[PDB]
DNA sequence: CCGCTGCCGCGAATTCCGTTTCAGGGTACGCCTGATAATTTGCATTTTAAATACCATTTATTGGTTACT
């Protein structure tokens, strides 16, 4: 759908193309992440 | 036949500060079924317009008349 459309594609449309309801999408996005590592590098220097 | 090379380990100052809390894998689909997580009623304890059943010590009304502008 991105590369028809030629940019990313709203909530609502891709929920219309799944024929799915607008927050069932949602919590679905919203649960996909997955977790971060407490050892990412957060300072520019590899110290803290 | 006890010498030298070559590997692999190990280590390299101190506080603060700053900052973008941030992204990237490229693989399917439709069944039965039990398995929870939702939702529906009744029963224990308060709290009940109040209503109720006794003790209580402290003014109220009081018992008014005998003196007298």
């Amino acid at each position: 759908m991105l590369q028809e459309m030629g940019r990313e594609p709203t909530p609502e449309e891709l929920a219309e193309r799944m024929l799915m309801p607008e927050d069932k999408i949602r919590k679905v996005l919203k649960i996909a992440k997955e977790p971060i590592s407490m050892e990412t590098p957060i300072g520019d220097d590899e110290d803290s």
